[PDB]
DNA sequence: GAGGTGTGGC
DNA sequence: GCCACACCTC
C-alpha cells in the first residue's frame, strides 16, 4: 500500500524515493536514450532530458554564465564556478 | 569542454 | 516529468 520504488531486475535490488529517478535508472539497464538532438548533422541521444538541454547549448551558443571580472561567458554553471578559481 | 550521473525544487 | 545544480571522469 506504500512502500519505495524498487528496481524488479534480476541483479539489482536497488530503489529511490522518486519515480522519475527510477524510470532513468531502467534505462541504464534497456540502454534506451529516448531524447534526441534534432539538431541537423549532430545525432546524439541521452538518457535524460537535462544533458540534452545542455548539449543543446552547444548548438545555439547559449551562454547565460559570465565573469564579471574578465567577461568570459560559459553554457553551464559549473564551468563557470572552476574558472573563478583562476581568481581567487 | 563535455558527457554521465546523484540529488532535489518546481 | 522537466530542468538545473554539483560533482565526477576523460
Ligand atoms: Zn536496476
Ligand atoms: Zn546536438
Ligand atoms: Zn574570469
Amino acid at each position: 500500500r506504500t512502500a519505495t520504488h524498487t528496481c524488479d531486475y534480476a541483479g539489482c535490488g536497488k530503489t529511490y524515493t522518486k519515480s522519475s529517478h527510477l524510470k532513468a535508472h531502467l534505462r541504464t539497464h534497456t540502454g534506451e536514450k529516448p531524447y534526441h538532438c534534432d539538431w541537423d548533422g549532430c545525432g546524439w541521444k541521452f538518457a535524460r532530458s537535462d544533458p540534452l538541454t545542455r548539449h543543446y547549448r552547444k548548438h545555439t551558443g547559449h551562454r547565460p554564465f559570465q565573469c564579471q571580472k574578465c567577461d568570459r561567458a560559459f553554457s553551464r554553471s559549473d564551468h563557470l564556478a572552476l574558472h573563478m578559481k583562476r581568481h581567487f
